[PDB]
């Protein structure tokens, strides 16, 4: 599935993201047009074995299992699959934990790159939430 803006906005919304961990929701929706360009099942793999999964791309050394990742805890305790099921519902549930280690957003690369600093505010204009 390829999330709307606004559609994903409000879903993000639902599950408790806008101002999680001191990240606004258009950080979210942000990270997630430039992680994924909106796409559950985006895949990336790297060349250190890991493998980044679904609309937040999360990485499967420490947070999902994908059965072939180095180092790997798995630290949100899912498939790596679930990540890249079109409801966002484990990709934000995982999110939510990821965000809570001392690195905060910066586990994004795309968040680093093209969301930290800017008015992330302009990713949920016009959604009504
Ligand atoms: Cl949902
Ligand atoms: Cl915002
Ligand atoms: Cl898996
Ligand atoms: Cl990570
Ligand atoms: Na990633």
């Amino acid at each position: 599935k390829v999330f709307g803006r606004c559609e994903l906005a409000a879903a993000m919304k639902r599950h408790g993201l806008d101002n999680y961990r001191g990240y606004s929701l258009g950080n979210w929706v942000c990270a997630a047009k430039f992680e994924s360009n909106f796409n559950t099942q985006a895949t990336n793999r790297n060349t250190d074995g890991s493998t980044d999964y679904g609309i937040l791309q999360i990485n499967s050394r420490w947070w999902c299992n994908d059965g072939r990742t180095p180092g790997s805890r798995n630290l949100c305790n899912i498939p790596c699959s679930a990540l890249l099921s079109s409801d966002i519902t484990a990709s934000v549930n995982c999110a939510k934990k990821i965000v809570s280690d001392g690195n905060g957003m910066n586990a994004w690369v795309a968040w680093r790159n093209r969301c930290k600093g800017t008015d992330v505010q302009a990713w949920i204009r016009g959604c009504r939430l």
